[PDB]
């Protein structure tokens, strides 16, 4: 009496493979305010 | 002064043996909307 849920794992494993894609696109934008955070500290201490 | 009613029990015991046959054919179709009723609830809560 089953219902075919084969279209579930095919849909959301491709879903969770897309959460990883837009996680790496944020990490690449948070290191901008990490690098610029501490080369401001070099100019101030000088 | 009897009338032979031997053809009665031979006719309706085979009749009530057929009500059981089409009762089990409905139960097999009501569990479809019982299973699908609560795997819809898993997808909604996720």
């Amino acid at each position: 009496g089953v219902i075919d849920t084969s279209a579930v794992e095919s849909a959301i494993t491709d879903g969770q493979g897309d959460m990883k894609a837009i996680g790496g696109y944020i990490v690449g934008a948070l290191v901008i305010l990490a690098v610029a955070g501490l080369i401001y500290s070099m100019l101030r201490k000088a």
